[PDB]
């Protein structure tokens, strides 16, 4: 015979994912009335459970022989770590450079008996990094891709049933929460490179803590660089931290700071020449954007240096191209990369690095209430990670294109991305992943609660949204820019002005490329006046863009930088502009949105913009002076705006900034009739003074955040109040 309880024990020896389905089936047998049928269904279930328990034994028998490296970088602490993991649910393993933590910790778990009933999940910030770690561990254990080591880098990829160790990015593990909130597929979860503290890492660290009581079988550990490993231990109730001494051989630091003919890449050039005098070792150059990488790879190729291969490492590269970065390379290789190179996976034989000390960093402007991508000086922690890529027995040199006092003036750490992102994006994204309510989320670092209600409001103004995510909210969270700007891009689909909108919203995401220095004020101002538009500051963005692309075709790359210096345009930000515009154009086309070919008209582009700035409308006084904005707030146009001298009745501004007073930056003239269709979710209709006219007519007043887009329009009042119009109609129709 078979009993209900008898088969529950068989479940405790199953893979976790298979337990729930059998559990639901066993309970359903309680309905069956015929006892012969119950035992009949029990026997078949027991034969199905036997196969499932056979899968565990098969996986447990196919465990390979675990080997640890001869170099003993962490292998001495490997004996120490196996003691740490087995005893505590949460262990934090701090490391430095290529200590071998990333590749041995799944092995350490596998040897501890883990990975059998659940998967050993291991996250990485980048698709490439995750794929190489898997290939790294698979060869060390002599395992082919179908074997016990796999990786998943695209949400539509899958791994074999023989997989014992799964490697993915953070975004994938988040995507998997949606369809597996208990995360039953894993019995171990390794979070790598947690020192970066992006949104996906913080979302994952918060959610795992929320999950840990519901999953006492789950053991999780957090690998990181030595950047404040203590805070993670405070996040969980208690958490033992282990510090691994990464053996780094000495690196020499040379500070080479720089202060109309000079080239921007000239500092870069002289630094590689300096390194050339020392040796022909491989050089790694960290840079800001992909176009800057292109512009440098082109300039280093025109130099025709001796026996040197210039390898620009973009994200768009094929996997066949990234494998080339690890090839034998007979001659010298100069690798040009961005922060992607700051990840644990390194180019094998790098001897020197060149660090401009600057990086494009997502940060919310409290002053102008927008999320921007400013280029700014990296932190000491980031800079020491860049220099840490010289790690090798051979002596290496790091050249820092800035003064030593500069490096010591910079802040010690980079702000975690949660503390420099506007909450609307934070809300919009955890809503899209199902992370729930923000306040109840156990953030490792909490945001500011005052901005929580201000984020909800903006998502509500933007039609993006506890709460639910409208379909355009889903589209909104797939866009790299600020939600206000993201909304304009989507609306441009309807008006056929997507090119213009992608130009403008990428332009408004960066610090203005149009420089104005004190010595050259009249000349820079004269130059910028070429693109100004009569009725829209925004059109100056489209004018300059069409021009910079016109000369980019006509001129060589060298003569282009020369033009920037001549036309007073910060070259670095002109390149960031194109970089963002392109990254924007990729997500846009991943969605069904077309991109135009003909210039859109003034009304078509500005209605699209308007959907993002509905709270930024204003109407002018009759005193020929100030404006009235949302919520009875008043402001004035920023001097230097194209509209400043002929301000219109209805204005639309990109920025409300309060210094001496509240000013409006980047203005454009609108027609208040445009506001009505894109405002249905916010308008407040008001009626007054109904009268019988030869039905009953009333006067309608429409307001958005208190402003009168429709002052008074005669309408038929029969729908708004049936009773009154019925009464009045009877008297007049009879008297008629």
């Amino acid at each position: 015979k078979l009993t209900f309880t008898a088969l529950q024990q068989r479940l405790d020896s199953l893979m976790l994912r298979d337990r729930l389905r059998f559990s639901r089936r066993l309970h359903g047998v309680k309905k069956v009335k015929n006892p012969d049928a119950q035992q009949a269904i029990f026997q078949e279930m027991a034969k199905e459970i036997d196969q499932a328990a056979g899968k565990v034994l098969l996986r447990e028998a196919a465990r390979p022989e675990i080997t640890y490296p001869d170099n003993l970088p962490v292998s001495q602490k490997k004996q120490d770590i196996l003691e740490a993991i087995r005893d505590h649910q949460v262990v934090i393993v701090a490391g430095e450079t290529g200590s071998g933590k990333t590749t041995q910790l799944p092995k350490i778990c596998m040897e501890l008996g883990r990975g059998i009933k659940g998967l050993i999940g291991h996250t990485q910030p980048r698709r490439l990094a995750a794929r190489t770690v898997a290939n790294r561990i698979a060869e060390e254990l002599k395992t082919e891709p179908g074997g016990c080591i796999g990786y998943k880098v695209r949400f539509s990829d899958h791994v074999s049933d023989n997989t014992m160790v799964k490697l993915m990015t953070d975004g994938i593990l988040l995507a998997e929460i949606q369809q597996d909130r208990l995360l039953m597929q894993y019995d171990t979860i390794i979070i790598d490179e947690a020192h970066e503290r992006s949104l996906n890492i913080d979302f994952l660290l918060g959610y795992l803590k929320e999950l840990l009581p519901r999953r006492p079988d789950l053991k999780i550990i957090i690998t990181s660089a030595t950047i404040d490993p203590e805070r993670f231990s405070r996040h969980f109730n208690n958490a033992p931290i282990i510090e691994v001494s990464g053996r780094t051989y000495p690196v020499e630091v040379r500070y080479r700071p720089i202060v109309t003919e000079r080239d921007q890449l000239q500092a870069i050039f002289d630094a590689v020449d300096e390194l050339s005098q020392e040796s022909h070792g491989d050089i790694l150059i960290f840079m800001s954007g992909e176009r800057e990488i292109r512009d440098t790879a082109d300039a280093l190729n025109k130099l025709n240096l001796r026996h040197t291969e210039i390898l620009p490492l973009y994200a768009r590269l094929s996997n066949s191209e990234q494998n080339r970065v690890f090839q034998s390379h007979s001659g010298r290789r100069i690798v040009l990369a961005t922060n992607v190179a700051e990840t644990s996976l390194t180019v094998p034989g790098i001897k020197y690095v060149i660090d401009p000390g600057t990086a494009r960093i997502s940060r919310y402007s409290y002053r102008t209430k927008v999320q921007r991508l400013p280029i700014e000086p990296i932190s000491q922690a980031s800079a020491n990670q860049r220099k840490g890529r010289c790690g090798r027995v051979s002596e290496g040199i790091c050249i820092r294109l800035y003064s030593e006092d500069d490096f010591l003036s910079r802040p010690e750490f980079t702000d975690p991305e949660i503390l420099r992102t506007n909450l609307a994006s934070v809300i919009l994204q955890m809503t899209a992943l199902g992370l729930g309510d923000i306040a109840a989320f156990p953030f490792v670092e909490a945001p500011d609660k005052r901005n929580i209600q201000d984020g909800v409001r903006l998502l509500e103004e933007l039609g993006a949204i506890a709460y639910k995510l409208t379909p355009l909210g889903r589209q909104l969270s797939q866009l790299p820019v600020d939600p206000r700007l993201a909304r304009m891009v989507l609306e441009a689909q309807k008006h056929g002005c997507v090119r213009e909108a992608m130009i403008i919203t990428s332009a408004l995401s960066i610090q203005d490329p149009r420089e104005r220095p004190m010595d050259k004020q009249q000349a820079s101002d004269e130059k910028h006046r070429r693109f100004h538009d009569k009725e829209s500051d925004f059109l100056a963005f489209v004018n300059l863009w069409n021009y910079l692309g016109e000369q980019q075709k006509a001129l060589s790359s060298n003569a282009f930088r020369r033009l920037c210096r001549t036309d007073y345009l910060n070259y670095l930000r002109v390149r960031e502009w194109q970089d963002i515009y392109t990254q924007l154009r990729q997500v846009v086309k991943e969605l069904g949105i077309p991109v135009n070919s003909e210039p859109a008209e003034y009304r078509e582009i500005h209605i699209a913009l308007l959907t993002g700035l509905l709270s930024h409308i204003g109407m002018k006084d009759a005193d020929k002076q100030e404006y009235t904005g949302a919520r009875n707030a008043r402001f004035s146009i920023f001097p230097g705006s194209g509209l400043f001298k002929k301000p219109p009745k209805w204005v639309m501004v990109a920025e409300l900034v309060e210094t001496s007073r509240l000013w409006g930056r980047i203005a454009a003239r609108i027609d208040p009739e445009w506001v009505e269709p894109v405002a249905q979710h916010l308008i407040k209709r008001t009626y007054s003074e109904p009268h019988w006219e030869r039905a009953v007519m009333a006067t309608e007043k429409v307001t958005v955040y208190g402003l009168p887009i429709v002052a008074a329009r005669k309408v038929n009042y029969s729908q708004i109040d049936p009773a009154l119009c019925r009464e009045l109609f009877i008297r007049h129709a009879l008297v008629e």
